[PDB]
DNA sequence: CGGCCTACG
DNA sequence: CGTA
DNA sequence: GCCG
């Protein structure tokens, strides 16, 4: 088992997923107090198990395995003995973990803010909403649209956005296109948000799109919150039947030069992305972000059409979006 | 021991 | 800091 | 927390 999770494949159903929960547990919990690390080798252990082709149900079944230790091996190692791992028990059940998850699932709070609101007593949205001098413009759009930003995206919700989004890059620049990037790419049936990544066909045509395009949203009536740029973070007001919801939509604009890479990035996974960038700088000694990929030696950057010539520059072998599920 | 992805808003 |  |  390859020890990056770039270097697997991980679909997006697998045989392991009461394991890997509760190492996300023990992830996220990490992250709470500040440890990114341990965060790290949590989400890591967890998406070996991922990548596994059957159920592990013995603890010999993980000898070898990257990523795991004494702590990842113990905590398997009580689930398989008992169903339950205390210390996962202990964490999910504590006010701490509870309210930091409430809080950092908020659009506009992280682990810093929703740390400084704990630590002041706060423990509620109610809370929050009392309190209103505390919030940015950003959180307060997330806790006005919390409700709805909580209710799952469906594929009828990307497809219904898709249409109003291609139809307003269309009437900001003829021949720009719209493509669906994010988990929805990867072949989830449900997500946070829609992502989209917009470019255009001949390179430096596309400056200045996104603020056309947000123009045209917002004078249609679609947009409830959103703030020279190319990325968006939005909320659109969606509508239904009789009425309408808050969605999150991402909108990224890049120049096609750089497109394979903007949609490499942003088809994610997250830790996959983050392993892929590791992976790159760490063993191949290249510099990777959603612009390009550069030899910091030869002050180049490298020329992709497509992200299967990204894979095969870093001497991976390719993987469909459905695959970098880690 | 120290590293842990990487930008933009 | 937030996007996360 | 695990690893180079
Ligand atoms: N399901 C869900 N995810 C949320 C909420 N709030 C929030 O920050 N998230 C975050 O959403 C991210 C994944 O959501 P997603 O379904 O869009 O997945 P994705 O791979 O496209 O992630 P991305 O859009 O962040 O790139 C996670 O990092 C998770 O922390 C929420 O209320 N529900
Ligand atoms: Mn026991
Ligand atoms: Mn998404
Ligand atoms: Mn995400
Ligand atoms: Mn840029
Ligand atoms: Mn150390
Ligand atoms: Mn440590
Ligand atoms: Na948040």
């Amino acid at each position: 088992m390859p020890a990056y999770a770039c270097q697997r494949p991980t679909p997006l159903t697998h045989h392991n997923t009461g394991l890997s929960e509760a190492l996300e547990i023990l992830a996220e919990a990490a992250g709470f107090e500040g440890s990114e690390g341990r965060l790290l080798t949590f989400c890591r252990a967890a998406s070996v198990l991922k990548a596994l082709p059957s159920p592990v149900t013995t603890l010999s079944q993980l000898q070898g395995l990257p990523h795991f230790g004494e702590h990842s091996s113990r905590v398997v190692q009580e689930l398989l003995e008992h169903g339950v791992c205390e210390e996962v028990e202990r964490v999910r059940r504590s006010e701490r973990y509870q309210t930091m998850k409430l809080f950092t699932q908020i659009f506009g709070v992280g682990v810093k803010t929703a740390d400084r609101w704990y630590r002041e007593g706060l423990r509620t949205l109610d809370d929050l909403r009392e309190q209103p001098q505390k919030l940015t413009q950003q959180q307060k759009a997330g806790l006005q649209h919390h409700q709805d930003l909580s209710t799952p995206v469906l594929r009828s919700d990307v497809d219904a956005l898709q249409q109003v989004v291609e139809e307003a890059v269309g009437q900001a620049l003829p021949g720009a296109t719209v493509t669906l990037t994010g988990g929805f790419r990867r072949g989830k049936l449900q997500g946070h948000d829609v992502d989209f990544l917009i470019t255009h066909p001949k390179e430096g045509q596309e400056a200045g799109l996104l603020p056309r395009v947000m123009c045209r949203l917002q004078d249609q009536g679609l947009i409830l919150y959103h703030q020279a740029f190319e990325r968006s973070f939005c909320i659109f007001r969606l509508p239904q039947p009789g009425s309408w919801k808050a969605v999150r939509v991402d909108l990224v604009v890049a120049p096609v030069s750089q497109f394979p890479f903007a949609l490499l990035g942003w088809t994610g996974s997250k830790l996959f992305q983050r392993e892929l960038r590791r992976f790159s700088r760490k063993e191949k000694g290249l510099w990777l972000n959603s612009h390009g990929l550069f030899d910091p030696e030869q002050k180049t950057f490298f020329q992709a059409a497509s992200e299967e010539d990204i894979f095969r520059h870093l001497g991976l072998e390719y993987l469909p979006p459905e695959q970098r599920n880690a």
